[PDB]
């Protein structure tokens, strides 16, 4: 029984540790109201389209009904007096959240011969692998802390979240991909933001090379036209 | 010994072959999203970077 | 005299760190000059490959 976060623009993806830093104060008057509670908490959703902060807070059904409720971290406040951090725990798909009653229906469907179906996760850190070599954002010590080879992953689908969550899709695509409950289509989905920001990233890097040749080349040009000019202007 | 090895590289190559084809086939059903939607991603960079 | 020794010191690390200050930011002056021009460029061939 507490009122809806807004969420305002901050996807916070599965078993990743991230800050939110909503402008309103109303807010914090729920986490004050929190702080006195022995088991402090606070859930985490994703808004729907059209995002609107004044609808957010006037009805409750433009947040999706998935939540993904965590225990609080530690508050900071340096600057702005509302700086939560949240965290992917407790994923949940509320049957009504403008009702909230709630149920762990995190499901973990899976096939008798549990060898090989954690063999597409490889694939797609094989494609990440591509991204993160060609695109470096993050260090790639993050894969290397979940490692296939390790034995330190106790829960894959939060990994293949943690995988998806690379993607760039904007996050109605992520709420597609929740949506899923089988593993082979929800990976799928998953593999197709993956590939589907791939040939994007392939194309942008073709791109600034071949401008970059060009550019060499254009160079080298001058370079001829300047030395035949030193040449006839000495020699002779 | 020799053949148990080769039966297990066999169901290997197996695997990793149809591992293979399932993200060519995937990746072939995602490459039907036209190549001018990359041309309005090319768009989009454009204004991205001029503002 | 050792009080004076380190204020002369001081006095060159003082003109000595101006210099260098304007030095590099005159020289990301021109870095950032230049790397405008290239994203200016890529925009120019982005265009030039379908205008």
């Amino acid at each position: 029984h507490l009122p809806l976060i807004a969420i305002t623009r901050n996807p916070v993806f599965p078993r990743f540790i991230k800050i939110i830093e909503v402008k309103n104060k109303k807010l914090v008057e729920l986490l004050r109201r929190k702080v006195r509670l022995a088991q402090p908490y606070v859930g985490v959703f994703l808004k729907r389209d059209d995002s609107n902060e004044s609808d957010v807070v006037e009805s409750l059904d433009e947040i999706y009904h998935t939540g993904t409720f965590a225990q609080i971290h530690e508050m900071q406040d340096l600057g702005d007096k509302l700086r939560m951090i949240v965290m992917g725990h407790r994923r949940v798909h509320i049957s009504r959240q403008l009702e909230m009653v709630e149920v762990e229906n995190v499901v973990h469907e899976d096939f008798q011969v549990t060898e090989e179906v954690k063999a597409l996760t490889a694939e797609i850190v094989k494609t990440i692998r591509d991204i993160i070599a060609l695109n470096p954002l993050y260090r790639e010590s993050v894969l290397q802390m979940m490692q296939a080879g390790q034995r330190v992953v106790d829960n894959p689908i939060y990994l293949s979240d943690m995988g998806a969550a690379l993607t760039g899709a904007e996050s109605h695509e992520l709420q597609d991909v929740l949506e899923e409950t089988n593993i082979p289509k929800r990976l799928y989905k998953a593999l197709s933001l993956l590939k589907k920001e791939f040939e994007l990233s392939k194309l942008q890097q073709r791109l600034g090379r071949e401008v970059e040749e060009k550019i060499k080349q254009t160079h080298r040009k001058y370079l001829l036209q300047e030395q035949l000019k030193i040449i006839k202007k000495e020699l002779g």
